[PDB]
C-alpha cells in the first residue's frame, strides 16, 4: 500500500502514498502492462464536487471550517437545483494548476504553481474566443521571454454546446500532398489542413504556413482566423559552427500551446483550455524534424555532413541528430526566445520529485514519456523509478473535434 | 478478449491473443503502472499443474498433443512427482524450455535469434571444479574465436532449497571494482561488493582498472569456490576510434562474450538456479551504460576534454556529443577485430521483424518497452515508436536474491 521508489543512480529511495488518493484506472492489470500503450448527470457529479472541495479547503488549511461546509452545501444545493455549478475563480485558479501538476507526462512541471490562468468563462462567440486566444499568445509569448498560460473557456452543459479549439496547438505549420506523392510541410497535419481549406482557407502552399484557428463556441461550427503574423513568434534555425546549416531554411515557432485538451474540475468539463508553456529543445529537433513522420530531415543534413551514410553502424543518424539538437538550442538562445534542454529540464524534474514527495507524499510520472527521446540514460530520469497514476484535477484526451461534431 | 497494440510511425496494428496465457502478475494493477519500477522450497501440491501446463505446451509444438506418448509422459511425471516429489526434464524439454525462457523474456532485444541457441545439460555436474570445467567450455564455445555463439548452460535443479547450485559472479566475464580510501574507485564501481568477497575468499587481487574477475562457484549447496578463467580463453577488445587518434590513449577495452550467470531460469515448475547463458553485446550496453553511467566508468568528462567540447553549458550538448563519438569507437574497435557486436538501428530494425513475426505465428510477443528501447537516440529507433504488451509466460527467467545475501556458510 505504501510503495518506494528507487534511483538507481543515486540509491535514493522515496515512499509514495498519494497514489492511494488515485481515482481513475490506468488501463493495466495484474496480468498485463500497458504502460507504453499512448491511448489506454447529478449524482456522478456530487461525489466529484465533494472530493474537489475537500481537497480545495485543505490546501488552503480551512479543512472542516464553516466556510468549507457553507461551500459544500451551497454547491450541493446548486446541483441539485441547477444539475451543474459553477467554480470561484479561487478554486478554477487552484483546479488549473493542480491538473498541470497531476499531469504525469509533462516534464516540465517543476513550474506548476506559476500559471497565469485567464478566465474566459464569459465567452460566447468565436470571435470573442479569437480575441482571448490572441491576448493568450501575446501574453505568453512576451516578446521571447515566455510566461506559462492557460485559457478556460466555458465548461460542457449538455454537450450540444461544447466550446472547442479545433486546432491541436494555437501554433503549427501546414501539410500537403503533393501530386508527387511525398508531402509539403508538416504530415503531421496533413488532414487538418484539408479541413481548413474544405472551410475557406487559403493556403500559401509552403513549407512552413502558419495554420489558422478553427474555433468553436457553443457548439457552433467552427470559424477561421488568422493570428496576427506578429502575434507569432518564429525562429529561424542556424548552428554555431556549419554555415551551410542555415541553408537548410528551417526554422519553429516560439509557443508551444497545446489546444485539444479536455480540463476536468471537481467533475466539471472545460472542453476548450489552450496552455502553453516553453520548449524542451528535443520536441523540435529530435520530434518535430527528424520523426520519419514528420519533418524527417535527417537524411537530408547527414548528406550536407558528409558522413558515412552507407552503414547504420557508423552512427551517422546519431550523429546528425545531435548537431540538429545543438543548433535548435543555439537558435532560440541567440534570439533571447526561452528553451531549456533536456539535461537541465530532467534534472529540474529530479528536484520536482523531490519536493513533491517530501510535501505531498508523492508525484505522477510517466517513464516512457518523461525520459527524453534522445540521450535517455545520460539524463538523471533514465535511472529514476517513476509511479504512474490519475489524479484529478487532471488534463485528458477528448476526440478530435471533425469526428463528434454535428455539421 | 484480443488486445491491439500500434505503431504510430507506419500505423500497423497487431493483435495479441497470447497474454491470455500469462499467469504470473506484472506488479501492476488498475490504480498504479509499475511498467518502471526495476524489480516490482516448492511443494508436490503446486508442482504437477505447472508440469502438466508445460508438457501440454511441449506436445503442442511438437504436434503430438493428446498422442499416447503426451499421456504416458503426463502419466510418468505425475508419479515421478508424487514419489520423489519433483521431477527430472527430458533433454528435448529441457532444449525446449531453454528456448522458450527466452524467448518469453520481455526485456530482451534479441530475440529475433531465439530458436538458435546451444543448450548445455550440465545436470551430471556435482562439484565446483565440475562448475568451473563447464563454464570453461562454454566460455570457449560461444567465444568461438569472436565469431560468437549464443548458448547456455544448465546446472542441477533446486531440490530442497538447501543444496542450490549458483555462480556468484553476476556476468561471466566482468572486471573487479575497488573502493579506494580516497573514496574514488579504481575499475568498475558496480563490481566493488563482488570484488571484496573474491579478496576476502582468496583471491590475490591485480588492482588494475580492467581486471577480469575470478569465478566464485557454488555447488550442491556448498560453500563456493574460486577458480580463474584461463586468460586464452579471455576475448578482449582495446577501443579505438577510427577518426581521433588519441581515443586509444584512454586506454579503454571490454570483453567480447556478454553472459548473464545470476539469473534462475523456471521450467514446468523446476528452478535452475545457475543457468549461465551469453550471446553478443549490441553496442549501447558497452558505449552507453558501461562507459558513461555516471555510477560506471563514466568517461563522458575525459572524452569530452579531449574533444574539447565547450563544457561550461550543458546546452552545448557535450555530453551527447562525446557519447556518439564512443559508441562509434566500441562499434569500430568490435567489427575491426572481427568479434560479433550489432548496433542499435539494426538491433531494434531486427527486433521490430521479430515481433511482427511473433504475432502472427504466435499471437502476441511480450515486451518491456522501458528496457527495450536503447538508452541513446531512442526515438530514431523503430522500437521507440512501438506500442509493447508486458506479461509473464513460462518458461521464464526469473531475477534471484544475490548468494551471499542468502547462503547459509559451512566454514
Ligand atoms: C513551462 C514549461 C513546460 C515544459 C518544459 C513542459 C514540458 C513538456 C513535455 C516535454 C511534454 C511532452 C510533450 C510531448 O512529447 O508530446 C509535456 C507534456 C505535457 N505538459 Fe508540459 N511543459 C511545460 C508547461 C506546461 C503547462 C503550463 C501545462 C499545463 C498548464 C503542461 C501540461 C502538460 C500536459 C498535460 C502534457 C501532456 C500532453 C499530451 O499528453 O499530449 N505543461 N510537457
Ligand atoms: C543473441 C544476442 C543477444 C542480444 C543482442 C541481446 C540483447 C539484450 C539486451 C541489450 C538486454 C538488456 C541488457 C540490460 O540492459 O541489462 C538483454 C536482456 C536479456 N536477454 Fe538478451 N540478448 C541476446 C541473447 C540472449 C540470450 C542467448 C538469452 C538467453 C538465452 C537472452 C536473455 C535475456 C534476458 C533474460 C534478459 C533480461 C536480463 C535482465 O533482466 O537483467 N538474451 N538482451
Ligand atoms: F497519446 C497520443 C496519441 C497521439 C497524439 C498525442 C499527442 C502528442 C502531442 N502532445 C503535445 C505536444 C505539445 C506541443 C506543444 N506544446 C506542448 N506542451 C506545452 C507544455 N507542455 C506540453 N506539448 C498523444
Ligand atoms: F531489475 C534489475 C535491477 C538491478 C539490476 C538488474 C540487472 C541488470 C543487468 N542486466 C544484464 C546485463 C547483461 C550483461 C551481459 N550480457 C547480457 N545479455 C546477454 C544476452 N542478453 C543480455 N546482459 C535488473
Ligand atoms: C509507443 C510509445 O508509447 C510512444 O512512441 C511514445 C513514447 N514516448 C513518448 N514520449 C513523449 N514525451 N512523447 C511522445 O509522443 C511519446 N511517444
Ligand atoms: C528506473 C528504470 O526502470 C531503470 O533505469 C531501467 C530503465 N531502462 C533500462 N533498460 C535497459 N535495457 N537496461 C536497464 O538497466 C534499464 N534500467
Ligand atoms: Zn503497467
Amino acid at each position: 500500500r505504501f510503495l518506494k521508489v528507487k534511483n538507481w543512480e543515486t540509491d535514493v529511495v522515496l515512499t509514495d502514498t498519494l497514489h492511494l488518493k488515485s481515482t481513475l484506472e490506468t488501463g493495466c492489470t495484474e496480468h498485463i502492462c500497458m504502460g507504453s500503450i499512448m491511448l489506454p448527470t447529478k449524482d456522478q457529479l456530487f461525489p466529484l464536487a465533494k472530493e474537489f472541495l475537500d481537497q480545495y479547503y485543505s490546501s488552503i488549511k480551512r479543512f472542516g471550517s464553516k466556510a468549507h461546509m457553507d461551500r459544500l452545501e451551497e454547491v450541493n444545493k446548486e446541483i441539485e437545483s441547477t444539475s451543474t455549478y459553477q467554480l470561484k475563480d479561487t478554486e478554477l485558479i487552484y483546479g488549473a494548476k493542480h491538473a498541470w501538476r497531476n499531469a504525469s507526462r509533462c516534464v516540465g512541471r517543476i513550474q506548476w504553481s506559476k500559471l497565469q490562468v485567464f478566465d474566459a468563462r464569459d465567452c460566447t462567440t468565436a470571435h470573442g474566443m479569437f480575441n482571448y486566444i490572441c491576448n493568450h499568445v501575446k501574453y505568453a509569448t512576451n516578446k521571447g521571454n515566455l510566461r506559462s498560460a492557460i485559457t478556460i473557456f466555458p465548461q460542457r452543459t449538455d454537450g450540444k454546446h461544447d466550446f472547442r479549439v479545433w486546432n491541436s496547438q494555437l501554433i503549427r505549420y501546414a501539410g500537403y500532398k503533393q501530386p508527387d506523392g511525398s508531402t509539403l510541410g508538416d504530415p503531421a497535419n496533413v488532414q487538418f489542413t484539408e479541413i481548413c481549406i474544405q472551410q475557406g482557407w487559403k493556403a500559401p502552399r509552403g513549407r512552413f504556413d502558419v495554420l489558422p484557428l478553427l474555433l468553436q463556441a457553443n457548439g457552433n461550427d467552427p470559424e477561421l482566423f488568422q493570428i496576427p503574423p506578429e502575434l507569432v513568434l518564429e525562429v529561424p534555425i542556424r548552428h554555431p559552427k556549419f554555415d551551410w546549416f542555415k541553408d537548410l531554411g528551417l526554422k519553429w515557432y516560439g509557443l508551444p500551446a497545446v489546444s485539444n485538451m479536455l480540463l476536468e474540475i471537481g467533475g466539471l468539463e472545460f472542453s476548450a483550455c489552450p496552455f502553453s508553456g516553453w520548449y524542451m529543445g528535443t520536441e523540435i529537433g529530435v520530434r518535430d524534424y527528424c520523426d520519419n513522420s514528420r519533418y524527417n530531415i535527417l537524411e537530408e543534413v547527414a548528406k550536407k555532413m558528409d558522413l558515412d551514410m552507407r552503414k547504420t553502424s557508423s552512427l551517422w543518424k546519431d550523429q546528425a541528430l545531435v548537431e540538429i539538437n545543438i543548433a535548435v538550442l543555439y537558435s532560440f538562445q541567440s534570439d533571447k526566445v526561452t528553451i531549456v534542454d533536456h539535461h537541465s529540464a530532467t534534472e529540474s524534474f529530479i528536484k520536482h520529485m523531490e519536493n513533491e514527495y517530501r510535501c505531498r507524499g508523492g508525484c505522477p510520472a510517466d517513464w516512457v514519456w518523461i525520459v527524453p527521446p534522445m540521450s535517455g540514460s545520460i539524463t538523471p530520469v533514465f535511472h529514476q523509478e517513476m509511479l504512474n497514476y490519475r489524479l484529478t484535477p487532471s488534463f485528458e484526451y477528448q476526440p478530435d473535434p471533425w469526428n463528434t461534431h454535428v455539421w
